[PDB]
């Protein structure tokens, strides 16, 4: 009576049976490879707000390669930023840039974790590289929370940021 | 009389055709795109075993960040291990920890090879740098060479180890 | 009349169907999951040609984990390049080397953006680290771009080029 049907990712159209792919993820020549969307580099500033141990904010000039579902960060600060304690929590927002935001947001499986972030920055002219990590604590908006290299009052400057993410 | 079939990863159930998807590997959203299990960062202790070059063990602070079917790897040596000749060979064993290890270990694709190893550690007071290179030897098991930055008896201190595999 | 249909990476022999798969890609294991393929690591020499900033080449060590798609390098020069200005670009290209040329092929998807590059280098016993960046401006040639750390003519010597590619 009934006979036999197909679920996504597989469609049919004119009794053709497909597979749907993201071009993004996959895509084929023959048989099923990787993708087939161009990657690009996109360059922009990311103003980071400080949110725990300074209530600073900071000018990042932002490269993301997006190529994939893989888009890789590498950031650099511009002007310097106040910090109060020996931790900073460091805030960044997709509303703070100034282009498909899509590729910028990592999938659900990504956010479930807090994701380790290269950071260094200089504190009264001594270099300072941490190992860091960063968690996505909504979509849009992720923290890097690095030491800062002392105490009390003082201002960090040429902060880097390097880390990556799975959309 | 013979009609038509599905083979693996394709499958059926009450006349509905499927395709079966490894949700660390892949997912779907409409369209095949990438992977919907969520993703961990395990924090762990592994004492590596010096076998060669050294017969001294060392605690490894461990970072792994399992995601998707990447998993990378970030450590730290607390205290010091003893070497013995110019080159060292590392090994990590997975029962040395202290969890699905499922996601700790290589695809018997990523074992065909060896892969690249970041090194660093010091060594009475210098900084020692080196692009090392790792290799399974069993699923279990791999083993990290690097230089040990000098001859005869010494022993080194601030160990870091950062590499990833496929799994 | 008609029927039913299966268009790629779906096919059919003997009333069969199956998922085509591109083995540095994916696989089943019951379902679809990663790549199958061996990983493997080339070494090689990769003698770069400077395009401009340089009229010099240089020989590399190349290593290359080539790991699914992912095609990793780690280089290393011997001997020194003569730099004319303050930029310098450097070209590679397949040709230069001295085997499945196949997986150092950026897929096209890969080649439409310029990608992140890692440079350090010494110039007369001063070190220099950038983020650079390199663009495929043909199947089988990248170049990258990279400050040489000063003006007019000079010598750079332990050249570092760390990148990778999407197959």
């Amino acid at each position: 009576s009934h006979g036999l049907s197909f679920s996504p990712p597989l469609s049919v159209a004119d009794g053709v049976v497909s597979l749907d792919m993201d071009p993004y993820f996959c895509s084929q020549r023959v048989s099923l490879t990787s993708y087939s969307a161009e990657a690009q580099l996109m360059q922009f500033r990311w103003m980071a707000r400080g949110t725990n141990g300074s209530s600073d904010t900071i000018d990042m000039t932002v490269n993301a390669h997006c190529h994939g579902r893989r888009t890789d960060y590498m950031m650099s600060s511009t002007g310097n930023l106040t910090v109060t304690s020996n931790v900073v929590l460091l805030t960044f927002d997709l509303s703070d840039i100034t282009s498909d935001l899509a590729r910028l947001v990592p999938s659900a499986g990504f956010q479930a974790a807090s994701f380790p972030v290269d950071v260094s920055f200089t504190r009264d002219s001594a270099t300072h590289a941490y190992q860091a990590y960063g968690v996505y604590s909504s979509s849009r908006v992720f923290t890097i929370t690095f030491p800062t290299g002392g105490d009390g009052t003082a201002n960090i400057r040429s902060l880097t940021v390097r880390t990556g993410i799975d959309t």
